[PDB]
């Protein structure tokens, strides 16, 4: 039941009226994660999901569909009571205000088997409680999150979301000590729904940060569905409207200090910023930098994300040192990680660094360098950030349960080295971390670069 | 010939941001008429001209097209120079910031042959430069409006726009004492383009409101193109994004103090205020009063349009007295006029409100007394409200060259005294202003209400 005060700023009929709905439920104890899930699912489904004067607008339309109270309240009503219905809070005993395991094993076990039995894990907009209650449809962090939802909807107030940069499940308990996995990663995982995460910090995988992970609270939570906002009309158009309304949502959780420990959502807003800059607003470098900020200060600089939104601003603005020294950054938090079987997402955008970005770069850096015949390509420090990305790499994979390097890496590394000349490779200052790189010093710095010999010494298993 | 300050807050991607421009035009000495009709043409062309899940957004959906410099700097362009392509100012000597007669003709009859030759001169949305410069249409005052804008661009300081409640021509030279008719009025009317309103004036018609009409400034000419915004879609349907906009202009002009001279702006942002209340903002009734007060203030108490508001709120609401009030005080202004061969829409309005409204209203207050077996049909004062408004008919009548009353008139008349038992008609000691109602007060109050005399008696010459 919507209490009076939420029905007034109905019906929704602009962006600006969904952000006032925000702001009003933000300055709330208990802001209605269903009710806020529900409106900006509603609006992505109608926006993304089911998308002499000019004969048509000439600078085109933007179109927002009316959120009425009768649909929203009719679509809360459906959640709340079909979560009520299915959970007796008077079968577990919960001895002051802190769940059992049982009952958010039960609330969990409620979502897991209301959802539909087959369709595609990575399929776009069922991320939202919409999505759950018009089309029974999850994704895996959208169960947790729904997890999260229903057991707010029960009063559970202990029960909170914990995200990695790439899994979710919950804390709950005294001080949020307890933790329960709700949902599942990847494909072909073993299912641990219902388990601790001591295994995944103590294996020190990056899915688990080794416990440096978000624990969130409610405000979090909200700033969690604004990031899970999915723009994607089809695979090569974006509704101009849902990144309007994610900028402006996160410009006002930012206001309000609710992204001061979430990394990733600062990132995102200095993505949107760089996009379609907000008069008066801080630059996407700012933001980019308190990203890196956030993570040393709440996260012990355990964060992958921040450096990555860093670097990749640097490559779009051929800043070919900075972005270099980012990617070096990067690495030298990855090095501190073992590289464990579900880590894959972050191994692709290591992939994609050394084997695709760096050597476009480093491409570009040699056309700028030709034209008018300082360059990064003749800056023996700019070559120290290229070793330092791949010492860090090779120090990620020792230890490992799995690989990292493979013969590819080797081929794009042969290439990158031989953008610099050997008598400025040959003035390089580094200490090596990993036993890879300190085996590969004379090979990296010779005149004449050793394809052969560098394969073997990069991917040897040994 | 845009200024940067201008271009800076393009593009416009929502009703905001048009409300942000007309703000900043009405900051500066000349906001740039020309300018802010283009952005609410284009802007009305485009959301009126050419305009387990729903299927369909079930609450509809809401657009804005999108402004883009590139399109109103192109038509600002157009206009400009069409303007001053066409006007040599060379030929037309003026010291001292007054137009001469002959320039003030010659912007006239450069706006009035553009214009296609054939078109409905009722026809919606060709109120706005936009519409001349891209379909050669205006309306009547449409074309008055555009004489004003194309002085403008001329830098003619000393031409504003005049208006009646009916009408709109220029005012020019030293205090705006000169007058030139520039449009067409009615249908089927002898022209006058290129006289002064003097005979008007003198002859007492409403159409000119014995000199009482609207001389506008700047701010004011800006104030009558917001009322000029049309959100009719269709018969059956009005635009939502063009009402907001209206109801968010007219506000802001409100705060500037634009609207302190403007009755009539001020009766249209009360009608909104009833459509769709304004959260903190003074209620209908203020802003009726208000109207009535600025034209007691400003316009000698000579406006019908004030009271029309006004009693129109309170048929709408079912407040009997206080409507039967403001239609008797609607009369009491309309006295003091003669009834001239071009005020067809006031003679209108008081056919209506006689031989319709006011019958439908005492007839629901029938109904009502009937289920109670005080009403407004018990009170004297509602008695001598209907006199009151009968005997400025008659008045108004009085000395007019075009008869008001005929026998069409007669049996609504006897009616509505009908309504009135003869013990509460005999409790009134009114002094009739009209021959007419003066010549029946016995009849008007007498048990046995006699139909056939007094139909003779309203239906007498003169
Ligand atoms: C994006 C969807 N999402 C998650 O993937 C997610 C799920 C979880 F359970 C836990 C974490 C999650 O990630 C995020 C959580 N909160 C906010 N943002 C999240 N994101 C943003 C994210 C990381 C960055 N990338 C964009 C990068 C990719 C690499 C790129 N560098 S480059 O290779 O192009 C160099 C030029 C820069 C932009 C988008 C996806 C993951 C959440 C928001 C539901
Ligand atoms: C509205 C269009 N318009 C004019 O008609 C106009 C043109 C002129 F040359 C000179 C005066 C003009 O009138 C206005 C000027 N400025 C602002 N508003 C003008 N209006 C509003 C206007 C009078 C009132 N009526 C509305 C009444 C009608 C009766 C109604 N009674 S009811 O409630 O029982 C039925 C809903 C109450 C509201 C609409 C048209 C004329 C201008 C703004 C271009």
């Amino acid at each position: 039941g919507l209490k009076t005060a939420q029905k007034t700023l109905f019906p929704l009929r602009s962006i600006d009226d969904v952000v006032r709905l925000f702001a009003a439920e933000l300055g709330r104890e208990e802001p209605d994660l269903v009710l806020l899930s529900l409106v900006l699912g509603f609006v992505e489904h109608f926006l993304a999901v089911n998308r002499s004067p000019a004969p048509d607008p000439p600078g085109g339309l933007t179109y927002f569909p009316v959120a009425d109270l009768s649909i929203i309240a009719a679509l809360y009503a459906r959640f709340t009571a079909q979560i009520r219905g299915a959970v007796d809070l008077s079968l577990y005993p919960r001895e002051g205000g802190v769940s059992s395991r049982e009952l958010v094993k039960k609330v969990s076990d409620v979502i897991w088997n209301s959802l539909s039995r087959s369709y595609f894990k990575d399929r776009a907009h069922i991320q939202s409680l919409f999505s759950f209650i018009t089309g029974t449809k999850l994704d895996s962090s959208g169960v947790a999150f729904a997890v999260v939802g229903a057991c707010q909807a029960l009063g559970l107030r202990d029960v909170h979301l914990a995200l990695s940069e790439d899994h979710a499940w919950v804390v709950f308990g005294p001080n949020g000590e307890q933790t329960a996995e709700v949902t599942w990663h990847g494909k072909g995982n073993e299912d641990r729904r219902g388990q601790t995460v001591n295994a995944g910090v103590a294996e020190r995988s990056w899915l688990y940060l080794k416990g440096s992970y978000m624990r969130c609270d409610r405000k979090m939570e909200v700033a969690f569905m604004v990031c899970a906002i999915n723009p994607s009309i089809d695979l090569h158009t974006d509704s101009l409207e849902l990144l309007q309304l994610q900028q402006k949502l996160l410009w006002l959780l930012y206001d309000l200090g609710h992204l001061e420990r979430y990394p990733m959502a600062l990132g995102n807003l200095a993505d949107l910023e760089e996009l379609e800059p907000t008069p008066g607003r801080p630059d996407p470098l700012t933001l980019y930098h308190k990203g890196i900020a956030s993570a040393k200060t709440y996260y012990r600089d355990e964060h992958i994300y921040p450096y990555i939104y860093l670097a990749g601003y640097h490559c779009r603005n051929r800043n070919v040192r900075e972005a270099l020294q980012a990617w070096a950054d990067t690495a030298t938090v990855i090095q501190d990680y073992n590289y464990c079987r579900e880590d894959e997402e972050i191994y692709k955008e290591f992939f994609e660094v050394a084997n695709d970005v760096i050597p476009n770069l480093l491409k570009e850096a040699a056309s700028l360098l030709e034209a008018g015949e300082g360059s990064a390509l003749q800056d023996p420090e700019c070559f120290a950030h290229l070793l330092r990305f791949y010492d860090g790499i090779c120090k990620w994979e020792e230890g490992s349960p799995t690989p990292v390097l493979h013969v590819g890496w080797a081929t794009f590394l042969v290439q990158s080295l031989g953008r610099f000349e050997g008598q400025v490779r040959q003035k390089v200052r580094i200490t090596f971390q990993s036993e890879k790189m300190k085996g590969m010093k004379e090979l990296l710095v010779a005149t004449k670069i050793n394809s052969s010999a560098i394969k073997l010494q990069l991917t040897a298993q040994s």
